[PDB]
RNA sequence: UGGGGCUCGCUGGGGAUACUGCGGGCCUUGGGACCGGGAGAGGCCGGGGGUACCCCCGGGGUAGGGGUGAAAUCCUAUAAUCCCG
């Protein structure tokens, strides 16, 4: 770590938004490094369940950690 | 018996001159024509920018994605979707 001044990162979270699925994704403010990728099909068992809001509250929750 | 009409498509002569024909002359209401201002996704040609989709390459990033009412066939593990260049 080269000495940082500000003392808070931030983090563009690209959302992309499907009937048949939630993708939630954040990276840092440039958009070369990924930290995480979560979506709505890995919480889930079933593809009914794959969209909703609940599988996307959850898959971004995950990510949030 | 006498009078009329008859396809009724023909002809000769005289007469009228509105209309029509024809001939001549004359005029701008129609038409055409010109000049100047003017809008438009009219046509053609040359020039040029950006969107998004796809594709290909590098990086980052893992367990899916695709698809439906449910599913399957099919996409992805020499790495997909996704994100950045």
């Amino acid at each position: 770590q080269v000495n940082i001044k500000k003392k808070e990162k931030w983090g563009i979270a690209h959302i992309y938004s499907s009937f048949n699925n939630t993708i939630i994704h954040i990276t840092d403010i440039t958009g070369a490094e990924t930290i995480s990728r979560w979506s709505g099909g890995m919480v889930v068992k079933a593809d009914r369940d794959e969209p909703s809001p609940y599988a996307a509250m959850l898959a971004a929750r995950r990510a949030a950690e």
